[PDB]
C-alpha cells in the first residue's frame, strides 16, 4: 500500500556523469562507451548566446579544449562532432560503468527520472513528467545543463532528456539524446516562453485508479459519459483531449478495478465541477498528472 | 529554479542490496563489508528460539547472479546479522544513525533484492512513514548522504492497517511503539511537522511565492497555542535556530514566517497553492531546503 512519487535508481545514470568544461563553461556530460554528450552549447560564452552559429564556434575548437573530468581523473578527447544541439566528445577511455543502454524520444505526458548534476556530481534525483507544451517542471539551478532524464525499465536504461535552458517561467527545456529539442525551442537566449500548459488527462485518469487500487473510492459516481461530452467538458479546464488510445491504455485498470474508463471519466468530470470539498485522494488536494498509466501499474503490481 | 521532492542519488546504496532467502520466506537484505542485515522475521514468536533452530546454509543470499555463502548468524534487536565470507567490493563509507521525527530520508524500494524505485520521506511524529511498498519490499533501507558518507537509518520490516509503514534503524530498534509480530497494532495521531511546513514556505518565498506573507508576526508562546489547535508539532527555540539561515536568505523572521503559517492554518489557501501545492508540505527539512536551493553534491 501506499502511492509516492517514485524516481528510479540512479546508480546506472551516476557512473555516467562527467564535468564537461569549455572556456568558462563548466556543464555536465553522459559518457556512455568512448563518448561524452553535453549541451551544445558548452561552446558558447553567453555574449554569442542571442545567435551562436555553432557550426561557426565547433570549426575553431580543437581537442585539447575541451576538459572532460569522470571524478578525480581528466578524460583526454580525441574527437568531436555535433548532432543538433547535442555535442558529442569522443575520448580514449570507455567508460567501464557503461550500463546496458538505449537513447528513446519520449512523448508529452511520459515520466522519466531526473539525476540532477552540478560539476559532473549527481546531487538529487526526482520524478518529471514531460508537459504537453514541451518542458518539465524541474529543479534545477545554474551549472545543471547536462543533467539527464531516464527510465530504467529491467536493466536497460533509457535515455530520454538532457537538460538545456531555463524559461522565464522557471520551467526547463531540453533534448531528446540525439540532441533534439523537445518543443519549439532553441538553445539561444532569443525571447522564448512556454506555451500554455494543461492537464495530462489520461495521467489523472491512471492516478484515480491507482487511489481506487489503494481503498480509495469517495469520488467515484453513478454516471458514464461519452468520450465526447468528457472532452467538451475536459477542455474547459485546460484538461488535454482524451484520446482512444488512452482509453485503450486504461483497459488494464479499469479491468482490475472494475471501472470502465468512461465511468473513472464521468468521476474525473464531477471533480472538476466541485473540487475536493477539504478532502483528498492519495495524499494530494490536487489531481496529479505526473503518474502514468504504465507508472500505476508498476508501483500498484510490480 | 524549481522545488522537487528529491531523494539522495541511491547508486552507493544500490551496490549494497541483495536477496536473502529463509525457508519460503524472500526478503532483502544489506550487505555492507562481511555482514548482510535484514529484518529478523526472515526467520519467522520467540525469536532466540526460531534461531538457535536455523543454521548457516538455511538462510540463501543472492548478490545479483552470485550465491553469497553464509558462515554465521546473530540476532541484535529486530534485525538478523548473518555473517558472510566475501566482504562486498561495493562498500561504501558509511554510519548506522538513529534518526528522530521529522527527519527526511531517501528509500530505495527493493523486490528480490533489486532496486526498484528511490523516493524521499519523513520519519513521522508518529513514528510510521507515508511509503510506498508491496509484499517482498521487507528490508529496503532509508538513507542520507553527507559528503561521501552513507548513513542508514531504517530498514523496512511492516505495514500497519491504515497503510502506513514502520521499521527499524539498522540496530534493529524499532521506531515508534510497534512490534514484529501478527497482532493488534495501529499508527497513533499523527501531527504536522511544523518546523518542515516553515522551512517549504521559505523554498517558495526563494521561489518567487509570496503570496502568503504578510505584516504581522507572533510570540513563540502564541504560535505554539494555534499550532497545538491544529494538530502541529511544538515549534521550538531549536527549530527557529535551525531557521536562521533561511530567515537571513530571504528576509522574513522565523516568528513573521509562523504568522503566515497561523493566517495559512486559520482561513486556508482560498484556491490558491504553495509550490504547486493545495496543502502544507512537511516532508523538506530546514536543510533540505539549503542543500536544494543551493545545489550541494555527492
Ligand atoms: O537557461 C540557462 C542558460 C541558457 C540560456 C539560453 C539558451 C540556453 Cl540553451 C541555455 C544556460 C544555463 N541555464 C540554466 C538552466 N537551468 C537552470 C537555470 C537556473 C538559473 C539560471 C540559469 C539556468
Ligand atoms: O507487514 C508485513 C508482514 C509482517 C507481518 C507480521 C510482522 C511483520 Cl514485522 C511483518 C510481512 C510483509 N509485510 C509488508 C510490508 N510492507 C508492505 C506490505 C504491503 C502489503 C502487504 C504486506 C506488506
Ligand atoms: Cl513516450
Amino acid at each position: 500500500s501506499g502511492f509516492r512519487k517514485m524516481a528510479f535508481p540512479s546508480g546506472k545514470v551516476e557512473g555516467c556523469m562527467v564535468q564537461v568544461t569549455c572556456g568558462t563553461t563548466t556543464l555536465n556530460g553522459l559518457w556512455l562507451d568512448d563518448v561524452v554528450y553535453c549541451p551544445r552549447h558548452v561552446i558558447c560564452t553567453s555574449e554569442d548566446m542571442l545567435n551562436p552559429n555553432y557550426e561557426d564556434l565547433l570549426i575553431r575548437k580543437s581537442n585539447h579544449n575541451f576538459l572532460v573530468q569522470a571524478g578525480n581523473v581528466q578524460l583526454r578527447v580525441i574527437g568531436h562532432s555535433m548532432q543538433n544541439c547535442v555535442l558529442k566528445l569522443k575520448v580514449d577511455t570507455a567508460n567501464p560503468k557503461t550500463p546496458k543502454y538505449k537513447f528513446v524520444r519520449i512523448q508529452p505526458g511520459q515520466t522519466f527520472s531526473v539525476l540532477a548534476c552540478y560539476n559532473g556530481s549527481p546531487s538529487g534525483v526526482y520524478q518529471c513528467a514531460m508537459r504537453p507544451n514541451f518542458t518539465i517542471k524541474g529543479s534545477f539551478l545554474n551549472g545543471s545543463c547536462g543533467s539527464v532524464g531516464f527510465n530504467i525499465d529491467y536493466d536497460c536504461v533509457s535515455f530520454c532528456y538532457m537538460h538545456h535552458m531555463e524559461l522565464p517561467t522557471g520551467v526547463h527545456a531540453g533534448t531528446d539524446l540525439e540532441g533534439n529539442f523537445y518543443g519549439p525551442f532553441v538553445d539561444r537566449q532569443t525571447a522564448q516562453a512556454a506555451g500554455t500548459d494543461t492537464t495530462i488527462t489520461v495521467n489523472v485518469l491512471a492516478w484515480l485508479y491507482a487511489a481506487v487500487i489503494n481503498g480509495d473510492r469517495w469520488f467515484l459516481n453513478r454516471f458514464t459519459t461519452t468520450l465526447n461530452d468528457f472532452n467538451l467538458v475536459a477542455m474547459k479546464y485546460n484538461y488535454e483531449p482524451l484520446t482512444q488510445d488512452h482509453v485503450d491504455i486504461l483497459g488494464p485498470l479499469s479491468a482490475q478495478t472494475g471501472i470502465a474508463v468512461l465511468d473513472m471519466c464521468a468521476s474525473l468530470k464531477e471533480l472538476l465541477q466541485n473540487g475536493m470539498n477539504g478532502r483528498t485522494i492519495l495524499g494530494s488536494a490536487l489531481l496529479e498528472d505526473e503518474f502514468t498509466p504504465f507508472d500505476v501499474v508498476r508501483q500498484c503490481s510490480g
